[PDB]
């Protein structure tokens, strides 16, 4: 099993266990059931309704601001004629060890066999400062880079020597995850937490790797191995821009095992969203109990949860699950305003929880001209472009067309790119800025037909204000607001703080960015939904069998 | 004198000695004068222009991408039938020790003598998880936050006692900098880089006020008393959304001066721009070499810098000033794609630099509600419009229009505004945000004649395209950047590294969004182009006189 490091529990068996017997949960026959708003049709919003359903819940509504279902899960299509061809706006790489997620791919039958082509996985170059570096498939990366590709190696299977008692590799953390050593895990995390709680990413690898005992051995030198590691990064490509993260919120991918054995879903991740909202309940799918209006204030008179429409009309529930952003949940739905939805502190989470920027630009090639020439599949580069990934949607036919992630880009580096929002514009910028260094490689970078407006698709997260930004990564000091956020359904547990409305989204999970974290949310807030209006929880339960007890 | 701490060394007496002995140098019968091609019309570029006129130089021309001059420096009118109204969408409040800016302040006659309205100049609310709490003008802060408070200024006064190796208390340096202490300035500065340039200001303050040494031998608890003293600030109002910043960055500000004495401008500060570009040269205003023209790439050939402009146009200029952003630098103009121009360390420093995210909204209300009737001139507040201020722009007029900054935020405080840009929803919202806590001050918070469109402005200059952001603002560990950038124009002593071109404006000096930067730097390239091209720099020069190394 893979419990998450700061629950301590895995939703993987649990699900398991309630496919067979009747859901999550349910109610005594003749009972009357809630009717319950789900804001937002992204995977929480679908996985919360979905369990509901299935849970006996007959009214639910989910309520979608966009004129598509999905959220920040979005394979886009060039052409609907050649509908293999994607591009992954949103949600791209998937790990195994997210046992929420894959119990939902496994169970739809999307194929997660594949490897994603991450750096090091496949011939990859990075580029810096002017120079192209090569890094070969499956191989260690160049030996420029290889001090500070040891020193993390070395910390995470080695741990770090603090003189006032060391701290455990996080491979071992990782270890007793798995066997089931949870008070081992607990204690040995809360070690972390007690040392880098406040530390950015910047700030902790610069105590670890220039100390008195650096792992790998060698000093870093400041700032040149510094750079060099934020070009290199950790398994996802260059992390330069998430430097001021907490540390923290790295540890714990890793530990997770986020950063391991990531998965491409050729079909496209909207798959898991289309066969969600396939499914059919009391002779209905779950797409037609999707209602397309956008979601304002929300209020409460007496037990009771009023939702106002876009329309101007105005439905109440008995129960809502919001799934919106806390950028959403503050100013749209009101939500931070008194104390008549979440407590102070819950709303000091939601007020100051830091949401990513992050921006995509995606071209189809007439071809999939890396293969046949002397090409690398992913460059990592301290340019403009940042992240390129060259995507196969068809490896049986090596002469079928191209899809080119020729920007992949978090923070300031996506900031950059909101000047220049024409995506023509803005792709030869691009093309131009890998030109400088790769002459050879971005002469292929052409649409097909030399087409820009059918052949690029381009989307910036942090002014989509359906998103208002990309994923939630916390600062150092903010763990916290992870904590409340992801234990405010459990109010459900508690009868004189239900107040009838639980958050949900990734945005409010321990897992800010992954998909695992909608669908642990989204378990959670259904959890409390069945519990608040007296129905019964299968054993297993999020609500009754997560304990974690750490401090952030 | 106030000589500056990273380069000790004060802009005012040389300014001064220079202006009645013909400007900063000059030619040679028997020199040619080159003719110079300046990137940006905001106060950066029209001070080098006029520094380099005074001097002698007859061919200068300014390139301008916006609508007018000025730049970040933007004293918009809401009604031009009512004109003495207006909204300070850029600078605002200016420090007497920024004698850089202030010579030019003096020069033209734009009054500095009234006080901005900060916090605890005037009388404040602080609104903090739905309370209110009042300050009244020129006392000490609330109860509540007093703790902290007094923290802050116990570590102004004592500095930090570590075991390391005690750091000098700010004060005093300040004291050695003003006393021409400047050795003696230098070690204690060089003490708190080595400490903190790694660090955060969240990060600093933790370890300083949590650990065994806190500043008033009182310990802050964690996270409440952080939680405060973001709410609280330090001269400025909540700095919160600035704690991922460098804290070497907050000290300077606070060494320098900065956050001392702040003054108005009633005429706006815009004033500053029209008086700069008004002056006559050689028969011509300043204002008419300003050309109307977004520049785009700026390439080598031969000797010469060729200027290429939005119509397909182009010019051949012996020297080029370049004003306009790091992200401009290196997207527009395309400078950082090779060595023809920058250093590789130059042009990381470039691509990497931080800039933040800022915006304001401004209504001017009939009248000066906050005069008359009990109620604060600056409100503070943990909610959704974070700094809220009132403007007298008629003191002796009593019954005049009042101006309300209504909402002043910074980075993710500013970032959230980005969803509703329309003017009426984004001030209802934040007249709303404000009357959960206020609502006798927000009955007050109407547009005159009820019109949102005419007597509300506001501006984001994150996705303003101009600008690519509010101002520069080092994370930590990128203090060399500042560094970088601001010796850049020294290549000039260098002709092996010369290459013609320098850079200038605040985002290249070591005060990111103060006008003294973007006045330190205007001079600095100024005398570079002279230098380069034959001319002597009269003695006190910048070029000859900074010589500070400092190791950030
Ligand atoms: C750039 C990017 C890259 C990512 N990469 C990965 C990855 O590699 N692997 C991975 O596992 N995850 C990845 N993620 C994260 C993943 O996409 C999310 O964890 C996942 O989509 C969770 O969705 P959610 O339901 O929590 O929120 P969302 O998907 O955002 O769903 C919320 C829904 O609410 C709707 N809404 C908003 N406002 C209203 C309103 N007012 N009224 C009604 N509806 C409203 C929105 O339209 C949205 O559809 C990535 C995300 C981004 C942005
Ligand atoms: C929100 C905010 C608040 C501030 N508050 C204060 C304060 O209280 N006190 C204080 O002293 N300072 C303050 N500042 C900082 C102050 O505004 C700056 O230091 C100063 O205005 C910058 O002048 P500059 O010439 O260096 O840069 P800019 O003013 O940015 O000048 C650059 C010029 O180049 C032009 N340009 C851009 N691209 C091109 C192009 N491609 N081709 C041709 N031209 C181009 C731009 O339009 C701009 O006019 C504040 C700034 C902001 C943003
Ligand atoms: N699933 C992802 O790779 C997005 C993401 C989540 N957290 C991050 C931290 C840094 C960079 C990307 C991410
Ligand atoms: N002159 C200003 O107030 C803008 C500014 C410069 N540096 C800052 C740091 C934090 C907040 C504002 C600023």
């Amino acid at each position: 099993n893979s419990p998450s490091i700061d629950i301590l529990y895995d939703y993987g068996p649990f699900l398991k266990k309630c496919e067979m017997t009747g859901g999550i949960g349910s109610y005594s026959a003749g009972t009357p059931t809630p009717r319950v708003a789900i804001v937002g049709a992204g995977i929480s919003g679908l996985v919360a309704a979905t369990e509901l359903l299935r849970a006996g819940v007959k009214d639910v509504v989910l309520y979608e601001s966009r004129d598509r279902i999905g959220g920040r899960v979005w394979s886009q299509v060039f052409d609907q004629t050649r509908p293999r061809y994607i591009a992954e706006m949103g949600a791209m790489r998937f790990p195994p060890s997210a046992t929420g997620l894959f119990h939902y791919l496994k169970k739809f039958g999307i194929s997660t066999s594949t490897t994603f082509p991450d750096p090091g996985v496949v011939d990859t170059e990075l580029h810096y400062r002017g120079k192209r570096y090569h890094w070969p498939a499956g191989k260690k990366p160049p030996e420029l880079f290889r001090r500070v590709y040891e020193g993390w190696q070395s910390l995470l299977s080695e741990g770090y020597l603090l003189e006032g008692g060391s701290l455990v590799a996080p491979l071992d953390i990782t270890a007793m995850l798995k066997s089931g050593r949870l008070e081992e895990a607990a204690i040995a995390w809360q070690g972390w937490l007690n040392v880098f709680r406040d530390c950015s990413f910047y700030n902790a690898i610069v105590c670890i790797f220039t100390g008195r005992h650096p792992p790998g051995g060698d000093r870093w030198a400041r700032p040149e191995d510094f750079e060099l590691f934020g070009s290199l990064g950790i398994g996802s490509g260059g992390f330069l821009p998430v430097f001021q993260a907490g540390f923290t919120e790295i540890l714990r991918m890793v530990i997770n095992g986020y950063q391991s054995d990531q998965r491409l879903i050729p079909d496209g991740i909207s798959s898991l969203a289309a066969r969600l909202a396939d499914q059919s309940f009391d002779g209905k799918a779950l797409r037609d109990r999707v209602c397309f209006s956008r979601v304002g204030r929300i209020s409460r008179e007496a037990e009771k949860i009023i939702i106002q429409t876009e329309a101007g009309e105005q439905r109440v529930f008995d129960r809502v699950i919001v799934t919106s952003s806390n950028r959403a949940m503050q100013m749209i739905h009101c939500l931070t305003d008194s104390e008549s939805f979440l407590s102070r502190d819950v709303a000091r989470a939601v007020r100051e929880t830091h949401l990513t920027g992050s921006s995509k630009l995606f071209i189809l090639t007439r071809t999939k001209f890396w293969i046949k020439n002397k090409l690398p599949t992913t460059i990592q580069s301290d340019g403009l472009v940042r992240g390129v990934y060259c995507l196969d949607y068809q490896p049986d036919e090596p002469e079928g067309h191209g899809v080119v992630l020729l920007s992949y880009t978090w923070e300031d580096d996506a900031q950059k790119m909101l000047a220049m929002p024409d995506k023509k514009t803005r792709c030869q910028v691009l093309v131009d800025d890998l030109a400088a260094i790769h002459p050879t490689f971005a002469s292929y970078l052409l649409p097909v037909d030399g087409d820009y407006e059918r052949y690029v698709l381009h989307h910036d997260w942090l002014t989509d204000p359906h998103s208002a930004g990309a994923f939630k990564l916390n600062y150092p000091g903010e763990d916290v607001y992870s904590q409340r956020l992801f234990f405010q359904p459990m109010t459900a547990n508690s009868p004189n703080k239900d107040t009838g409305l639980y958050l949900a989204g990734c945005s409010c999970s321990f897992a800010g960015g992954w998909i695992e974290g909608a669908v642990q949310t989204a378990l959670n807030s259904a959890c409390a939904v069945l519990r608040s209006t007296g129905g019964q929880l299968s054993k297993g339960n999020p609500l009754d069998c997560i304990n974690a007890s750490y401090r952030y």
